[PDB]
């Protein structure tokens, strides 16, 4: 049961650091944030709500996906000299699809409200 | 590989078994309400993020298991993360399903 | 704006790396736009059209963050010689559940509609 506290405060540890090394974390937020907002504040229904909604964490979620599997590689990358950057060009592919998935949710979900 | 790693995970990660009946208790009630096609999608599917999170996070903390125990800045940083992106998975799906119960 | 170009680079570089290295993506990638041409196709409203996509997008990303964790793996396993598997098995484990999501997705929703 205690174990809930030990793993929240992880969580929030690894937030501020996603927040004060990563920018692309920042700006995401930012654009994240601020779409989360305005789809609580809509004219639609609660699926499409949710929709708006959970595609934009989306792209959250799965940047802190891509931080931590670079700071995986830069773990690595203190110990062993090459590196090919392979990994953080899926890790940046994966944000990238995340992204276009909210837009295109958003593109639709939007031209019903029109 | 996908099996196997779903039985290393139930047996050994405590929190990834109370997905496990929380992803049961959500296609149960999911099922059991009367609700429409989309909503129904939408309780089962946000929990089971939740769960897909855990097993990616479980992988990072493998990866830098395996690197080395030694305690070192970058090692603690992946697994908060990781540990991050579960809690916004968890968030997302508290959300979800506050919206979609609250208009019922 | 010159980060977006650099950052937009890796993403392409990391699908033009998938699409070549993994078969999986190659079918993943099949499957989105079969899923988009048969989601607009069918005359259906937009919150399942949505739900229809997602389902399938998250697919792709789950494969992009798992092949980026086996690029790691691979790093490391050329350096220790060692092979353990709980890594990608936990990778694979995720993607699984992910295409799972996306037939229970695909069945509830046009199992609905028709
Ligand atoms: N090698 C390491 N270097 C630095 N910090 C580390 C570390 N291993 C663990 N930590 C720290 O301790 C915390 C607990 O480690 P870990 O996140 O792997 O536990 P966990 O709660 O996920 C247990 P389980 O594997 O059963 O799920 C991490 O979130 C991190 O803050
Ligand atoms: C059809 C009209 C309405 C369309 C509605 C679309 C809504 C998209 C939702 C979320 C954005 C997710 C991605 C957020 C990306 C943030 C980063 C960014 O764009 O950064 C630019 C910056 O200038 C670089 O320095
Ligand atoms: C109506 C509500 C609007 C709310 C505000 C929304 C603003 C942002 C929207 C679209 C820009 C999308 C830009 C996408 C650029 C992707 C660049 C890329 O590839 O990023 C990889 C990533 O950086 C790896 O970490
Ligand atoms: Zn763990
Ligand atoms: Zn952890």
């Amino acid at each position: 049961f205690t174990r809930i506290i030990k793993a929240a405060g992880y969580s929030w540890k690894g937030l501020r650091a996603a927040w004060i090394n990563e920018a692309a974390f920042r700006q995401e937020g930012v654009a994240v944030l601020l779409a989360v907002v305005i789809a609580c504040w809509l004219d639609v229904d609660a699926c499409t709500r949710v929709l708006l909604i959970s595609s934009v964490m989306l792209v959250m979620i799965v940047e802190l996906l891509n931080s931590a599997i670079e700071a995986v590689v830069d773990r690595i990358g203190s110990e062993y000299h090459e590196l090919s950057g392979r990994a953080k060009d899926l890790g940046s592919a994966a944000v990238l699809i995340a992204i276009i998935d909210a837009v295109i949710t958003w593109c639709i979900l939007l031209w019903s409200h029109f």
